[PDB]
C-alpha cells in the first residue's frame, strides 16, 4: 500500500524512452545505492490520482503538463523548489507550464509539438494546405496508396485542425483561463472538424484509424503522410522509409495550431523519498548525458534544458518541431483540461463515425468541457456525506432536548467539524433561530482549490453556492450572511 522508503519508482508513458530512463536509473543506483524502478503502466495518468489519493503510487510521475493542475488540486504533488542556478538552466516558458497557483509542481523535461511527417519517395513536395489532400489522395489511390493516415482516436492529433480557424479550449482573460468561456463549438472549430469529417465521408480517411494502424501504414510505405510527435521517429528510423518532418498543413489559409505539451516529472506528495527524487531529476536526468540517454531511446523533441537543446536544435526534425510549436500554443495545466479532452475525444469519434452531426457533437462537447469536473462532483458528494452525518446528530440532539439549539444564543457542538478540506458549522445566529429548523453550511479551508460552499436544511435539501464571503478562519462558531450563485443539488 505505502510507497517504499529507500527506492524510487517512476511511471512514464509507453510511447516514451523508458529504457533510456532506466539507464539513468542504473547510474543513479551505482552512485547512491538507491534502486530505480521504471514502469510504463497503461492509463498511468488515470491510475495515478486513484492510487496517489490513498498514499500509494510511484515516487515520480511523468506526463505532459496538462494533467498536473488536476493532480495538484487533489493534493497529490510535492512543491518543486529548485535553486536559482538550476532554474536558470531551463527555459522560463517550461517552468511556467508547470507553475500552478504560484508554485512549481513538476520539473519540465521536453517540449512536444506534432508535425507533418512525409515519405520523400512517394511525396517529395508535401502539401502546404489541408485543402489539397483530397486531390492528392485520389492520385495516390490510383497507385495503391493513400495520402494521409493519423490517429483519429485521440483528440490531441485532430486539435491542430480544429483550432486553426478559431477553435480554442479555454479563453485566457483577466489573468486566468476562463473555464466558462469554451471555444469548442464556435464557427472555426466547426469548420475544422467538418473538414476532417468530409475527408472520412469521401473515403480519404477511415474513422477507425488509430495510433498503431497509422504508424504501420506510414512505416511500411502504404500512406504518404502521417501526423505524429518526436517519440515516433525511432520506429520510422527502423523502417525503410526516407521521411521528412515539416510544418503542418494550413486550413483556410491559417496555420494548424498544435497544443504544445511539456513532458514533465512530478513528485508524489506521499513519497518518503522526495529528496532522492529531486536529486535524481535535477542531477541525473536534467543533464546533457541524462536527457541524451532518454533521447537515444525515443526522441524527446526539443528539451527544456538549454545546454542540450543547443545541440538538438541543429537537427532539422527538431527545427520543424519548433516551427509547429511556434504556430500553436502551450496547453493550460488547469484541472479542467481533463474534462476538455474527454469531451473533444467523444465529439471527434462521434462526428467521424456519423453517430452525430458536427454541430451536435461539438455542442455537446462545449457543454461537457465546461461542466462540473469529476473532482468538483466527488468533493460535493463527500462534503454532503459529512453534512448528512452532522444532520443525524442534530436529530439525535433534538430528540434529547426538544430543540436544535443548545441555548438561546448557542448551537450544539457538531461531531464532524472538518471533512474533505471544508469546515462545517450551523448557519445563522442562534438568537431568534426557530426551534424545529436548522441549516448546516460547509465552507472550504482553501477557497481557491474548492471555490464553492454547500448548505443543507433539516430535511436535507441541499444547495451549492459559488459566491460566499464566509471564512473558516473567522474565529466564530457559526456562519452568517447570504450566499450567491446558488443552485439546487440533485
Ligand atoms: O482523449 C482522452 C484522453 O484525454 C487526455 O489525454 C490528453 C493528454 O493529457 C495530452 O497530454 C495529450 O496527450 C499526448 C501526449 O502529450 C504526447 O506526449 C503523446 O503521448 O501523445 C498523447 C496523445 O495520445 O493529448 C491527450 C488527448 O488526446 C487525458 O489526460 C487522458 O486521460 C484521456 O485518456
Ligand atoms: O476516453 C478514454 C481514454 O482515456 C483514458 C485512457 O488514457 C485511454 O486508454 C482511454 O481510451
Ligand atoms: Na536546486
Ligand atoms: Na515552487
Ligand atoms: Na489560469
Ligand atoms: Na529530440
Ligand atoms: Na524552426
Amino acid at each position: 500500500m505505502k510507497i517504499e522508503e529507500g527506492k524510487l519508482v517512476i511511471w512514464i508513458n509507453g510511447d516514451k524512452g523508458y529504457n533510456g530512463l532506466a539507464e539513468v536509473g542504473k547510474k543513479f543506483e551505482k552512485d547512491t545505492g538507491i534502486k530505480v524502478t521504471v514502469e510504463h503502466p497503461d492509463k498511468l495518468e488515470e491510475k495515478f490520482p486513484q492510487v496517489a489519493a490513498t498514499g500509494d503510487g510511484p515516487d515520480i510521475i511523468f506526463w505532459a503538463h496538462d494533467r498536473f493542475g488536476g493532480y495538484a488540486q487533489s493534493g497529490l504533488l510535492a512543491e518543486i523548489t529548485p535553486a536559482a542556478a538550476f532554474q536558470d538552466k531551463l527555459y522560463p516558458f517550461t517552468w511556467d507550464a508547470v507553475r500552478y497557483n504560484g508554485k512549481l509542481i513538476a520539473y519540465p523535461i521536453a517540449v512536444e509539438a506534432l508535425s507533418l511527417i512525409y515519405n520523400k519517395d512517394l511525396l517529395p513536395n508535401p502539401p502546404k494546405t489541408w485543402e489539397e489532400i483530397p486531390a492528392l489522395d485520389k492520385e495516390l489511390k490510383a497507385k495503391g496508396k493513400s495520402a494521409l493516415m493519423f490517429n483519429l482516436q485521440e483528440p490531441y492529433f485532430t486539435w491542430p485542425l480544429i483550432a486553426a480557424d478559431g477553435g480554442y479550449a479555454f479563453k485566457y482573460a483577466a489573468g486566468k483561463y476562463d473555464i466558462k468561456d469554451v471555444g469548442v463549438d464556435n464557427a472555426g472549430a466547426k469548420a475544422g472538424l467538418t473538414f476532417l469529417v468530409d475527408l472520412i465521408k469521401n473515403k480519404h480517411m477511415n474513422a477507425d484509424t488509430d495510433y498503431s494502424i497509422a504508424e504501420a501504414a506510414f512505416n511500411k510505405g502504404e500512406t504518404a503522410m502521417t501526423i505524429n510527435g518526436p517519440w515516433a521517429w525511432s520506429n520510422i528510423d527502423t523502417s525503410a522509409v526516407n521521411y521528412g518532418v515539416t510544418v503542418l498543413p494550413t486550413f483556410k489559409g491559417q496555420p494548424s495550431k498544435p497544443f504544445v505539451g511539456v513532458l514533465s516529472a512530478g513528485i508524489n506528495a506521499a513519497s518518503p523519498n522526495k529528496e532522492l527524487a529531486k536529486e535524481f531529476l535535477e542531477n541525473y536526468l536534467l543533464t546533457d548525458e541524462g536527457l541524451e540517454a532518454v533521447n537515444k531511446d525515443k526522441p524527446l523533441g526539443a528539451v527544456a534544458l538549454k545546454s542540450y537543446e543547443e545541440e538538438l536544435a541543429k537537427d532539422p526534425r527538431i527545427a520543424a518541431t519548433m516551427e509547429n510549436a511556434q504556430k500553436g500554443e502551450i496547453m493550460p495545466n488547469i484541472p479542467q483540461m481533463s474534462a476538455f479532452w474527454y469531451a473533444v475525444r467523444t465529439a471527434v469519434i462521434n462526428a467521424a463515425s456519423g453517430r452525430q452531426t458536427v454541430d451536435a457533437a461539438l455542442a455537446a462537447a462545449q457543454t461537457n468541457a465546461a461542466a462540473a469536473s469529476e473532482f468538483e462532483k466527488a468533493k460535493i458528494n463527500a462534503v454532503r456525506a459529512a453534512l448528512l452525518e452532522n444532520a443525524h446528530f442534530m436529530e439525535k440532539f433534538y430528540l434529547q432536548n426538544g430543540r436544535f439549539k443548545q441555548t438561546s444564543t448557542k448551537w450544539p457542538s457538531l461531531p464532524i467539524k472538518e471533512a474533505e478540506g471544508f469546515c462545517i458549522r450551523l448557519n445563522g445566529i442562534a438568537r431568534g433561530a426557530l426551534d424545529s429548523k436548522f441549516m448546516l453550511k460547509a465552507v472550504a479551508i482553501d477557497k481557491d482549490k474548492n471555490p464553492f460552499i454547500i448548505k443543507m436544511n433539516e430535511n436535507l435539501v441541499t444547495f451549492i453556492c459559488k459566491k460566499s464571503a464566509s471564512s473558516c478562519s473567522d474565529g466564530l462558531d457559526y456562519f452568517k450572511g447570504n450566499d450567491k450563485d446558488c443552485k439546487l443539488f440533485k
